[PDB]
DNA sequence: AGTATAACAGTATATACT
DNA sequence: AGTATAACAGTATATACT
């Protein structure tokens, strides 16, 4: 199976979040967000 | 501004992010992603 | 079905409860609640 | 200050936690919904 | 695979009866 | 104070270009 799901960031509400994703070379920004879930999970 | 992108993790590749995502509470899956990005983000630079 | 039922927590009676309430991520309130109801109800009977 | 929200919960959604709030007796609710929180938050 | 874009509960408030 | 009721991002999907 698969997990799609589609995340909205905004301008305003979280500027840093934001920037972050607008800055990271495309390609990679799945590989982040998985990154940084693998993180997040352990670390819970 | 906004930025969209959609995600799709496969449940072979990468099973617990998989089973994470699809059994978090009702209407948590944006506030938690936000979440593990914020953390991961500043724990880089 | 649905049960409506809107709280209001003084600042000055339970501070601890307000600043939750009042510093959880966006769009986790009606979840948060509904995660600590969960627990207490089974925790009782 | 003070922090109204408007809570509400689904039939088919979450019975149980459904059933709990319509039988406690009126005048209590809050009360518990309140518990609940009081506890929920030091267990963590 | 990663990416770019394109229709149906929470959140916030308010009035009013016990 | 507790309670009863009354308008504006997440969630889910899909198509399509690299």
């Amino acid at each position: 199976k698969e997990t799609k799901h589609l995340l909205k960031i905004k301008k305003e509400d979280y500027p840093q979040i934001f920037d972050f994703l607008e800055n990271v070379p495309r390609g990679t920004k799945t590989a982040h967000i998985r990154e940084a879930l693998r993180r997040y999970i352990e670390e819970i």
